[PDB]
């Protein structure tokens, strides 16, 4: 198994969120996608304090495909900067992580 | 002991419910944060699935982490339901104690 | 400058929107996602405890993460909420240079 690796993603609308998800998916570059939607993103554009609507994702892949799937994710989001962050998976289930694998 | 977080995903609430207070009471996680309306995305068969979630959050020590998947996965209602652990590099020192403390 | 990601579990809204906005200005934290919509569990005193909270998902570097908990550790109102801080193993470049840059 290839080491499993967490992807957070944020999009600025649930249909965004949605077919951001099903690219990815379909194209193998993550084995499942998770969207939490009704969250809230803050930060500074351009020396002003921004506040939007966003779906957190939450992407489970290998690290060996992460940066695929940051490239595709980056490609088709709407937005220049999008937020693609990798997190590590120290441990896990082995049915899953073998799960997560056999589905790249 | 270092702490780590737990991810987990659950078919609905009441799993949700039950799962979370089952390691809490064994003490195999300090605590647990559920939040629903989630959607889970993955291929079977060939096709999109689409299901509803409540996606779970577990903190606990990583000597605890072998203990609380195998608790939770048990207990899980799915056939090998997604069970990673992420590592928690740093953290309030009172708040840590107090994790630490609690199992 | 590592990046990381820091988790705080706040008790409200409100009090989620005014910790972001916070540390944002002081410029120890990049961007704050806020999902509201949570609940979490826990023993106190013996007892289990369930309280509705909204989960906050902080950007920052290894350089100021112990500053961003301090600052969010003072301005929160509980005692000793919940402050952890998980790595970033990668991410887009220009989504980190942005972050980096961010920061104070």
């Amino acid at each position: 198994n290839t080491a499993s690796v967490v992807v957070l993603c944020t999009a600025p609308d649930e249909a965004t969120a949605q077919d951001l998800a099903a690219k990815v998916l379909a194209e193998k570059l993550a084995a499942c996608a998770t969207l939490i939607p009704g969250a809230t993103s803050l930060y500074y554009w351009e020396g002003k304090l921004e506040q939007e609507y966003v779906v957190q994702m939450i992407l489970k892949t290998t690290v060996s495909h992460q940066q695929a799937l940051l490239e595709c994710l980056k490609s088709h989001h709407p937005y220049q900067t999008p937020e693609l962050l990798v997190l590590p998976v120290t441990h896990g289930d082995t049915d899953y992580l073998s799960w997560l694998n056999a589905s790249l």
